[PDB]
């Protein structure tokens, strides 16, 4: 139903705390604009902004999760851009994790939307903000103003014996930077898919992402291999970059928020792919990381949709 219902339900979920899930239903259950639109409404309707409204009632860490929620993937990713250099440091985990997740379609109108709302370019605030000593940042640098175009078995066969030979020695060596950042930045889903087919094939059974594991270490090694997965399966990088946010003692919520917020809409094999890659149910995971209410969030928005969306304009 309509906008009216729509904004006194996130009210209520806000008053009642029995009602705080009625928020990620709502984000599952209309498209992205229509939720901007209500969102964009909500202080015309009621007096107060949304995140004055949630911050009175909500758990940073949710009240965080909720605020990606509300709009397109173009104007989150944007926002956690620009955000990245909110403090005086740099969220270099969060560039990595924005950069090496957009598809080809989307390139053009998040550069157009990121100059509309900051006026500077997004190369430019990306180099800005990175620098371009590190294999990470040489290769976001790389995808942020570089296009994925596609290539013949012949250049395929070629990249396979120089990417092997990167991979066979022991450090970045000076004529193989150019290598690793070619492939990884600029083929396209369908030849890096067959590339780590082919490479396999042709080194007994070796994979290309074991590979990455033996040349790279810490940033560089996670940025790398989210690349690979992202242009193997977007599912795979979802499921890789929550696994990587739950490691350790505690859990970084603001990666799990946004890598959830990023992708929820787009990746219904997450928790499928969680389980086969990593051997335990994404809940299971999901029920010792976190607890309460924001547990149950990340829970819910990653269970794939199976109805059609509702509209908030058919009223
Ligand atoms: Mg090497």
């Amino acid at each position: 139903t309509g906008v009216t219902a729509v904004v006194q339900k996130v009210v209520e979920a806000c008053q009642d705390e029995s009602k705080r899930l009625d928020l990620i239903e709502i984000a599952r259950s209309y498209p992205p604009n229509q939720l901007r639109n209500m969102q964009r409404t909500f202080q015309a309707i009621t007096g107060t902004f949304l995140d004055a409204f949630l911050k009175k009632h909500l758990s940073k860490d949710f009240e965080s999760l909720v605020l990606m929620l509300y709009k397109p993937r173009a104007q989150l990713l944007c926002e956690l851009i620009r955000g990245a250099t909110k403090g005086a440091g740099t969220d270099e985990k969060c560039l990595v994790d924005v950069l090496l997740t957009i598809e080809t379609h989307e390139v053009r109108e998040i550069r157009q939307l990121y100059y509309q709302l900051y006026n500077d370019s997004l190369g430019d605030v990306v180099r800005k903000d990175c620098g371009d000593k590190y294999m990470w940042a040489k290769l976001i640098n790389a995808v942020a103003t570089g296009d994925r175009i596609p290539r013949d078995t012949h250049e395929l066969e070629e990249d396979l014996v120089l990417v092997r030979k990167a991979i066979e020695t022991k450090g970045v060596k000076k004529d193989e930077v150019s290598t690793w950042i070619r492939i990884f930045a600029t083929y396209t889903r369908a030849d890096f898919r067959q590339l780590h087919k082919m490479y396999s094939a042709k080194y007994n059974g070796d994979s290309l992402r074991a590979g990455v594991e033996d040349e790279f270490q810490g940033l560089d090694e996670y940025a790398f291999k989210l690349a690979h997965d992202f242009l193997y399966d977007p599912c795979c990088a979802a499921a890789f970059s929550m696994n990587v946010a739950f490691a350790g003692s505690g859990s970084d919520s603001n990666r799990l928020n946004r890598i959830t917020a990023m992708h929820f809409r787009e990746c219904k094999g997450c928790k499928y792919y969680y389980k086969k890659v990593y051997g335990q149910a994404f809940d299971e995971r999901c029920a010792t990381e976190l607890k309460g209410v924001y547990g149950d969030a990340i829970k819910l928005l990653w269970e794939p949709v199976t109805v059609p969306l509702l509209s908030m304009d058919d009223y």
